[PDB]
């Protein structure tokens, strides 16, 4: 249930209307970051070729056979490690995503649906980020909690 590999790619198949391409890059390239901070995994952005982990912005039905459904409940998903398929992420377009607190921020919800890219699960503590419910945290005192270090460090330390 893991990557078995510790160079990781991935690729941004297409960017939200959203929020300014820097911006959902920044977010994502720091979502990736959180990880990789705790873990030996590399990641490396790729701009050709087929990547581990895509990152998709779709609404409503995208061919994977998990339809969306529109703003708010879910607001995004991932699969866990494999080939294909396996490892992307897509986020829901009918939400706002943004770098603050307004809509629903990026970088908060990258780092959790990387989490389950990755092979993780969800936590009992509301102060994880792999706690299955979203709340916007202050990204100035983000910070991993033990059950998230302990979690994906059961894989890849
Ligand atoms: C679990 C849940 O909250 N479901 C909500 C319900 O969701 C239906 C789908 C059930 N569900 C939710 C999830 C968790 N999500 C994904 C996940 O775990 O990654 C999976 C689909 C892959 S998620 O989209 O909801 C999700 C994504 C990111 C995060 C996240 C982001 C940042 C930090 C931490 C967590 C949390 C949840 N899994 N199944 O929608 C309803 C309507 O939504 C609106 C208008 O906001 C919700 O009603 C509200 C807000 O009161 C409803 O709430 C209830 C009762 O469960
Ligand atoms: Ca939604
Ligand atoms: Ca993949
Ligand atoms: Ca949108
Ligand atoms: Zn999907
Ligand atoms: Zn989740």
């Amino acid at each position: 249930p893991v990557w078995r590999k510790h160079y990781i790619t991935y690729r941004i198949n297409n960017y939200t209307p959203d929020m300014n391409r820097e911006d959902v890059d920044y977010a994502i390239r720091k979502a990736f970051q959180v990880w990789s901070n705790v873990t030996p995994l590399k990641f490396s952005k790729i701009n050709t070729g087929m990547a581990d982990i895509l990152v998709v912005f779709a609404r409503g039905a995208h061919g994977d056979d998990h339809a969306f459904d529109g703003k708010g409940g879910i607001l995004a998903h991932a699969f866990g490690p494999g080939s294909g398929i396996g490892g992307d992420a897509h986020f829901d377009e009918d939400e706002f995503w943004t770098t603050h607190s307004g809509g629903t921020n990026l970088f908060l919800t990258a780092v959790h649906q990387i989490g389950h890219s990755l092979g993780l699960g969800h936590s009992s503590d509301p102060k994880a980020v792999m706690f299955p419910t979203y709340k916007y945290v202050d990204i100035n005192t983000f910070r991993l909690s033990a059950d998230d270090i302990r979690g994906i460090q059961s894989l890849y330390g």
